[PDB]
């Protein structure tokens, strides 16, 4: 059962990029576990592909914490994080609930 | 439909949940501000939905520093957090390259 929501990230500089990102959630339910009660998802299932480049996914996947700014009216609100990763400045926009 | 990557999320507890994200990446050109400066109308256009729910979100989007790095099938890497918010405790995977 399937749910999604949208980012935006763009870098500075040379060779600047800029992307959309669309997070598909899908709810697995109840999924076979282990002994304990362990999920291992990331040995268990395929991942989806063919990957982005090296670079990008590690800026997108990024913990950065300071809020710096709120973009979008009414119900389409995203917050900016604004961050660098060696030496490349990054921002991220993120959707944010009510 | 053009690139991709995978994370994890699950929740412990009475009402654990378990889920799947797949990050479909959409390389847009250059950042959206150009140097006229004119917006590139693709940003923040035609989000994707429906939305998961804002618990969902939250725990997808909160903030937590990586407790270990693992694989993956295709010994692909991964950072792993195992954090609390909401009174529910959270496990979280992302794929980090290098």
């Amino acid at each position: 059962t399937e749910a999604c929501v949208t980012s935006w990230l763009w870098s500075e500089g040379e060779g600047a990029v800029f992307y959309r990102v669309d997070l598909h959630f899908t709810n697995l339910g109840t999924p076979p576990l282990d002994e304990d009660g362990r999920w291992d998802p990331a040995l268990m299932y395929n991942p989806c592909g063919p990957e982005p480049p090296a670079h990008v996914v590690r800026a997108y996947n990024q913990p950065a914490g300071d809020v710096r700014g709120v973009w979008g009216k009414g119900e389409r609100t995203y917050a900016e994080q604004d961050f660098r990763v060696g030496g490349t400045r990054w921002h991220r926009l993120l959707r944010m609930p009510v």
